[PDB]
DNA sequence: GGGCTGTGTTTGTATCAAGTTACCTGAATGGTAGGTGGGGAAGTCCAAATATTCCTAGTAAGACAATTGCATTCAAGGCCTGGCTGGTGAAACCTGTTTCCTGGGAAG
């Protein structure tokens, strides 16, 4: 167990999944947070709400990636419509528990 | 002559600290190798200190004049002291919450 766990495997995984687009918009926004970018107005990070239907993007910049600067910056996006499923990466700011 | 407040002397206990230690880790030491910083010796040049006089300006002085400063008296106001009332500050009790509090940890 010296040798287990320090060579890397030599057999690559399998073909990727393309998984089907949704038949709606507003049922799946991908999110991320961009930055830290250069500043400008104080403003250094920006969160990008892709639509998964179309490719719709939404800009909503922030000063820090916070719980709560998400939290504001999608109840003017929820102002439009509701959406089903958010999917997003495992952020610092979107795992939280307030979140 | 008397009085008031400060002061002192003695006791008990609570609290604060003194005590000794247990460990356990943090740090404090020992032995070394390396390079670097500084310390030391030198020199041409550099800046200040002196010896001088000379002249001049203001320093020093003597006189005078008048204001100010001082010392006293006058007048009363302002503040200190105390007899009193009460509203809050503090000490003891209880806690939930909040923040930290480094510290570790995950994830983008
Ligand atoms: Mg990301």
């Amino acid at each position: 167990q010296q040798c287990l766990i320090t060579n890397a495997s030599n057999k690559a995984s399998g073909p990727i999944l393309r998984p089907d687009r949704p038949q709606k918009p507003f049922d799946k926004f991908f999110i991320d947070y961009i930055g830290p970018l250069p500043p400008s107005q104080g403003y250094l990070y920006v969160l990008v709400v892709v639509d998964g239907m179309t490719g719709f993007t939404w800009l909503y910049p922030t000063k820090a990636p916070s719980t709560s600067a998400t939290v504001k910056s999608l109840n003017v996006l929820t102002s439009i419509a509701i959406p089903k499923v958010i999917h997003s990466d495992q952020g610092a700011a979107f795992t939280s528990s307030t979140f």
